RNA sequence: UUGGGUAACACUAACUGGAGGACCGAACCGACUAAUGUUGAAAAAUUAGCGGAUGACUUGUGGCUGGGGGUGAAAGGCCAA
C-alpha cells in the first residue's frame, strides 16, 4: 500500500481535519489491507502464514465494529454502507 | 439456485434438477420344476408354475475374414438337423 493511497483513505473516512485513528478510519485502513490480503489468497494457495495475518486483522476489524455498533449505531450502518462490509 | 450463519473454509434449510451395464413391469428375453406328447401337431412341441428388462444393448440389408483354417466373455462350444 502506498504512502499517499494510505493517506487518501483515511482523509475519505476521516471524521475531521487531523483524524489519524478513529473507529471509522481504521476499520477503513483494515478492510483496505484485508482487500489486498484477500486477493493474495485467491492465488499462493500455499501461502498459509498469511493467513493467521488476515485473520487477526478480520478479528480486529469486527471488533471496531462491534464497538462502534454498540455505541453509535448509525455511524456503524453509514460505515458500512461506503465501506461494503457484511 | 435462493436465503441464512462465517474472515475464510465451508455449513444448514428450502427449491431446482433428475443420473444410474439400477429396481418392478409392455414389445421381449430366458427357460428352474412337473404332467401331456413320445410311429407326437413338433427330428426337442404343448400346458401350469418360474427368472430377467438403455445398453459392452437388440435388429434388417449390404460387405469382409475359410480350413487342420476360421470363429470362440473357451464349452473342445460353433462353421446350414
Amino acid at each position: 500500500l502506498s504512502t499517499e493511497a494510505t493517506a487518501k483513505i483515511v482523509s475519505e473516512f476521516g471524521r475531521d481535519a487531523n483524524d489519524t485513528g478513529s473507529t471509522e478510519v481504521q476499520v477503513a485502513l483494515l478492510t483496505a489491507q484485508i482487500n489486498h490480503l484477500q486477493g493474495h489468497f485467491a492465488e499462493h494457495k500455499k501461502d498459509h502464514h498469511s493467513r493467521r495475518g488476515l485473520l487477526r486483522m478480520v478479528s480486529q476489524r469486527r471488533k471496531l465494529l462491534d464497538y462502534l455498533k454498540r455505541k453509535d449505531v448509525a455511524r456503524y450502518t453509514q460505515l458500512i454502507e461506503r465501506l461494503g462490509l457484511r
